[PDB]
This record gives C-alpha cells, sequence and structure tokens, in this order.
C-alpha cells in the first residue's frame, strides 16, 4: 500500500544497462506503450518503463506478448514483473530490451498513477 516506489525494482534499469544482468526478474511500471511503424509484418510495441528511479524508452514487447496490449491487460500505469528478457544491440550501438515473458502484478486501474518521480536513464 504505502511507500509506492517500494513496489518497483529500484536500480534494475541501471543493472540491465550497466551490467547486462539477465538473471534478475525486476518489477517495473509501464509509463507508456506505443506501436512502432512496421510494414506488412505484425505490429510491434515499444514501452517506456520505470523502475522507480529511472525510466527507459528502449523496451520492446516480443510479438508473442502482443495479445496483452491488444486485450488491454498491459497498459499505462500497470505494474509488471519481467520473467524473461534479452538485450539486443543495433548496428548504431543502441540497445533494446526485448520483453519475452511478463506478468501483470497490478492493473493500470488498480495503480492509477505514475509511481515516484523517475528520471530518464542516459543511454
Ligand atoms: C522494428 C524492430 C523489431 C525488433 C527488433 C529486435 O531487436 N528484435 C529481437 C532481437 C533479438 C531477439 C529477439 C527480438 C524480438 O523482437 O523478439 C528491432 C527492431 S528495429 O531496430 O529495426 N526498430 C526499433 C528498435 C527498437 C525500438 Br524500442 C523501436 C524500433
Amino acid at each position: 500500500g504505502s511507500h509506492m516506489v517500494g513496489q518497483l525494482s529500484r536500480g534494475a534499469i541501471a543493472a540491465i544497462m550497466q551490467k547486462g544482468d539477465t538473471n534478475i526478474k525486476p518489477i517495473l511500471q509501464v509509463i507508456n506503450i506505443r506501436p512502432i511503424t512496421t510494414g506488412n509484418s505484425p505490429p510491434r510495441y515499444r514501452l517506456l518503463m520505470s523502475d522507480g528511479l529511472n525510466t527507459l524508452s528502449s523496451f520492446m514487447l516480443a510479438t508473442q506478448l502482443n495479445p496483452l496490449v491488444e486485450e488491454e491487460q498491459l497498459s499505462s500505469n500497470c505494474v509488471c514483473q519481467i520473467h524473461r528478457f534479452i538485450v539486443n544491440t543495433l548496428k548504431d550501438g543502441r540497445r533494446v530490451v526485448i520483453l519475452m515473458e511478463l506478468e501483470v502484478l497490478k492493473s493500470a486501474e488498480a495503480v492509477g498513477v505514475k509511481i515516484g518521480n523517475p528520471v530518464p536513464y542516459n543511454e
């Protein structure tokens, strides 16, 4: 209940970005979800996530998880546990975190607000 930022894995974004730790199962809040421009291929969704301290904009949902967005269980403000993810590095050096398995712990409606005051992580 109280101490809302205590619901999130503070420091997980830095851990993912700095250490490349993939064994952790961090709890993050969805701040925003947006489709990416795609061709005739399945839609892809990019997420702005928060660990309470930082936000990071380079999350992508694995296509297998698209139903979570399209049926609305995964939406802005919800709190999720990431059970499996990988990091991929693009030609230009940018890294993207692909969310492969995730659990919605609290619905957007049950949370209702951005938790804490996270600031953008500097990639
Ligand atoms: C469009 C697209 C889709 C997918 C991947 C990707 O890296 N996929 C994977 C890579 C490795 C393993 C698994 C996967 C997986 O998707 O399951 C990259 C791109 S992109 O670079 O051309 N544009 C883009 C990148 C990031 C963000 Br935020 C927004 C747009």
